[PDB]
């Protein structure tokens, strides 16, 4: 939610803090001494009375052009850039604070009006190319097993303890974040575990937030259509670990298995390191054993050299690594592996190598892997000689068209059966999309095009023999087929197909 009980901030105080100016005149600085701001939003439609409207520029528009609407919703002030005041021109009924780079000071403003919620919460922020969602779930399940009230914030949604709101973004815009945090304080939450996307660091979405811990899972080619370079992409994320940085967390935890990880550990200087790949780390895993129920058990050796028999419901070598990160994260936040192990044992994180096992025979999995790097890593962790691997997936219309032809190649290379299907074709004639992935497909593999997604799932389930694996890729927890939005859920379709087998 927003929080029910916020004591406001005199608008004068917000202005002096940020050091904004007043669009009308320096003497408009009499009525600013008067108004109280009790909310902050950067989406006109979302203003409550008493809120400061942040009118920002963006790639599609400028919020300055929605001042009318914000004011009409009872906004008591606007905070905008000079490009913005130009848009307003004359005449808003309310005061206009002007900053260069407002987005870059919005966080701290929001943090102030909401009374600095992060200073009352142990906030854990997990960044990295992959594994943020999974690691957050593992941390959250540890937390609950040890009887701590926990909020979660990430791709899948928001959890205020037991509550279960859905999220638009993986990390919400700074006023939303702070207000959520504020609400979590009111709701009795003690600890909050957060995915922190590299977009959020770039656009200063997490600006007013104090982190008790920052975790780094890994890095690989992603988001290179927002970040202008792999550098910037690293740099964004680094800003959570750099000792001297503004966002630096009280404790950093870094996985060492990736090269990028090594590079972050060296950045954070006093990182707690973590390795599932026989690398020297404070936390290390060994004796990794596949188990019946497609889980994995292993020994987690802590920074004190003490072993711990752990058991995780998720397949794939790197999930041992996620688990370690989570394990380290809990330990620093004062939760021992003894306390967390029961939670970890059971936790199934949705759309992430989620195994459906209605019936028996082979491994049937649902996974979110939707980018060429994503897909390669999964298929490899799931490849074993003497076992067959089917992958079914497709690509999204109006979305990054470069990624299609690569994926089909990666698929062809690592799977025994690939099935090319629809996954939100949107406006585009769906057979183009599929035909591009199949261009990718151009010995080992065996590839076929089934346009209908349920039919794709069914064919692959009828193709499996005992002990083989079927992976439904590229939707994960996401639902619906957009084309209208037709209703679709991969877990449900997958389970349905397995029942149809006898
Ligand atoms: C690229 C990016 O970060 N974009 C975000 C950005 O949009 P941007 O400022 O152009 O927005 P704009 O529409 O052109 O105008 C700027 C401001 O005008 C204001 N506005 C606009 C229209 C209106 O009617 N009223 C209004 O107030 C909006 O509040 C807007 O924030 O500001 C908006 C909110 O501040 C977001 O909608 C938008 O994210 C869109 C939804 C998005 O797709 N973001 C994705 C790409 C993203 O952020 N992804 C990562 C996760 C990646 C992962 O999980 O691997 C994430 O954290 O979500
Ligand atoms: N440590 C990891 N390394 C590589 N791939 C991973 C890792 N953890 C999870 N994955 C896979 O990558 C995809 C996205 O990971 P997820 O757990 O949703 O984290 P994120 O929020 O970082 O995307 C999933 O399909 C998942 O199975
Ligand atoms: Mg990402
Ligand atoms: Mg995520």
């Amino acid at each position: 939610l927003r929080p029910n009980a916020v004591v406001g901030v005199r608008l004068a105080a917000l202005a002096d803090q940020v050091g904004a100016a007043l669009a009308e005149g320096p003497a408009q600085r009499a009525v600013t001494e008067d108004r109280t701001v009790t909310g902050v939003t950067l989406r006109a439609q979302d203003v409550s009375p008493g809120d400061l409207f942040a009118a920002l520029t963006g790639s599609t528009t400028h919020g300055a052009r929605h001042v009318g609407d914000a004011i009409a919703r009872g906004a008591v002030a606007v905070l905008t850039d000079p490009a913005g005041v130009a848009e307003i021109a004359g005449r808003a009924a309310v005061p206009v604070l002007v900053h260069p780079a407002p987005r870059g000071v919005l966080g701290g403003l929001a943090a102030t009006v909401y009374g600095h919620p992060s200073e009352r919460l142990t906030v854990i922020g997990i960044t990295g190319t992959s594994g943020k969602t999974t690691t957050t779930y593992l941390v959250e399940a540890g937390l609950r097993a040890a009887g701590r009230v926990a909020g979660l914030i990430g791709t899948i949604g928001i959890r205020v303890g037991g509550a279960d709101l859905p999220s638009a973004l993986t990390t919400p815009e700074a006023p939303t974040l702070q207000a959520m945090l504020a609400a979590m304080v009111e709701r009795g939450v003690d600890t909050v575990v957060m995915e922190v996307s590299s977009h959020a660091l770039a656009l200063g979405r997490v600006d007013g937030t104090r982190f008790a811990v920052g975790a780094f899972t890994n890095l690989s080619r992603d988001h290179l259509d927002f970040h202008p370079s792999m550098a910037d992409y690293f740099e964004a994320k680094a800003s959570l670990f750099d000792p001297d940085s503004a966002l630096r967390a009280r404790t950093a935890v870094v996985c060492i298995d990736d090269d990028a990880g090594r590079a972050m550990a060296a950045r954070a200087a006093d990182a707690i390191t973590v390795s599932a790949a026989d690398r020297p780390a404070h936390w290390r895993a060994t004796d990794v054993a596949p188990t019946d129920a497609g889980g994995q058990q292993f020994t987690a050796i802590d920074p004190a050299g003490v072993g711990h028999h752990i058991g995780i419901r998720l397949p794939g070598r790197y999930n041992v690594a996620n688990c370690l990160v989570a394990l380290a994260i809990l330990d620093t936040v004062g939760v021992s592996p003894e306390q967390a192990v029961p939670g970890l044992r059971e936790i199934r994180v949705p759309g992430r190598l989620e195994q459906i096992d209605r019936g028996q025979g082979f491994l049937a999995l649902v996974d979110y892997a939707h980018k060429p790097e994503a897909l390669r890593s999964v298929l490899t962790t799931l490849a074993h000689p003497d076992r067959r691997l089917a992958v079914v997936f497709g690509a999204g219309g109006d979305r990054d068209p470069g990624k299609r032809a690569p994926m089909g190649r990666i698929a062809a290379q690592l799977a025994d059966l690939v099935v090319v299907t629809d996954d939100n074709p949107r406006d585009e004639d769906p057979t183009a999309i599929r035909r591009e992935i199949l261009a990718g497909a151009a010995g080992d593999a065996q590839v076929v095009e089934i346009a209908d997604r349920r039919d794709a799932i069914r064919h692959a389930v009828a193709w499996a023999r005992p002990g083989d694996v079927v992976l439904i890729a590229g939707k994960g927890h996401e639902t619906g087929q957009r084309g209208r939005v037709r209703p679709f859920d991969d877990r449900v379709e997958l389970a349905a197909a397995l029942e149809a087998l006898e």
